[PDB]
Order: structure tokens, then C-alpha cells, then sequence
């Protein structure tokens, strides 16, 4: 894996919008989105968020992430973390999370990164734990079927 990163571009939209493979995956990375996902929904998120970034390997966009909260001198909150289906488990999310941690430190002077993860997303909970994130709180949310889910709110000091 030879990964690089750059800001997301218009031309990447269609690729990235192809990443969520089912309603659960879309919900875990973008819970306000409606299935089926679309470029317009992704672009609307990008326009109201900050730091939309892609990860690239062998000429392919393999990952995407941004911030949905940012508070200068304080923290950022990571969201829209998506990985191409052929590139799962290969370190793309770990890579991009490290890039986003640097961006939060450098641009926003953040002392903390927040990641919230829905309870069903075991792979996410385990990854964030490996990367040094700690659970802090659990909040109730509702999924598109009106069923109660638990949002596990995690954080990590930055340096
Ligand atoms: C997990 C997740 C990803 C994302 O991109 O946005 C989120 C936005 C969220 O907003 P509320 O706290 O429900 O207002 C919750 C979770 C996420």
C-alpha cells in the first residue's frame, strides 16, 4: 500500500458516492443521508463541512473523510469516513484518520479529535480503539426504520 492524499475534487464525487454498499454502511458514515446515496447528497455534505480529503493508491481514490464539527483551538469531529469496497481492511481508513488528525492539529490547532461510531459498526469501534480513541459517552439515536441505536462518542488527544 502506497497511499497519498489530496483535497477532494468534483471529479472524485461519483467514485466516493459509490463506496457505501448498503443502507447500514450509508447510515454509519452519514446518518442524515437517504438511500440510495448520490453525488448531490455527497456534494451537499461537502459544502457544509470542512477538510474533505481523499486517499489515493495506484491511481485509485480509495477513501474519503471530512470534519462535521470544527472549533479552532479545541477539537474537530471526523465524519463521512468511507472506503472503497475492494480496499477494505487494507489500512486506508487508518491512513486517512492520521492525515485528518494532522490537519486538525495544524489547521484548527485542535487538542482533541472526536469520532462517533454507531454500535453496529464493530469494525469501526475496533479500529478507532487501535488508533488510541477512548469511549466517553453513549447517546441514543434512531435509524431509518425508527429503531433505537447507540452512538458511541469517542475521542483522542492530538500531537
Ligand atoms: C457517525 C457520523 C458520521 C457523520 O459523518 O456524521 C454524523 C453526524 C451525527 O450527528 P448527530 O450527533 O446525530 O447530530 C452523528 C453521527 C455521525
Amino acid at each position: 500500500m502506497q497511499l497519498s492524499h489530496r483535497p477532494a475534487e468534483t471529479g472524485d464525487l461519483e467514485t466516493v458516492a459509490g463506496f457505501p454498499q448498503d443502507r447500514d454502511e450509508l447510515f454509519y458514515c452519514y446518518p442524515k443521508a437517504i438511500w440510495p446515496f448520490s453525488v448531490a447528497q455527497l456534494a451537499a455534505a461537502i459544502a457544509e463541512r470542512r477538510g474533505s480529503t481523499v486517499a489515493v493508491h495506484d491511481g485509485q481514490v480509495l477513501g474519503f473523510a471530512n470534519f462535521y464539527q470544527w472549533q479552532h483551538g479545541d477539537f474537530c469531529a471526523l465524519g463521512n469516513m468511507m472506503v472503497a469496497p475492494a480496499a477494505r481492511g487494507l489500512g486506508v481508513a487508518r491512513y486517512l484518520i492520521g492525515v485528518m488528525e494532522n490537519l486538525a492539529r495544524e489547521q484548527y490547532k485542535a487538542r482533541l479529535m472526536k469520532i462517533s461510531c454507531f454500535n453496529a459498526n464493530a469494525a469501526g469501534l475496533l479500529l478507532y480503539t487501535q488508533l488510541g480513541y477512548q469511549p466517553r459517552a453513549i447517546a441514543e439515536r434512531h435509524d431509518p426504520d425508527g429503531r433505537r441505536v447507540a452512538l458511541i462518542q469517542m475521542d483522542k488527544p492530538l500531537e
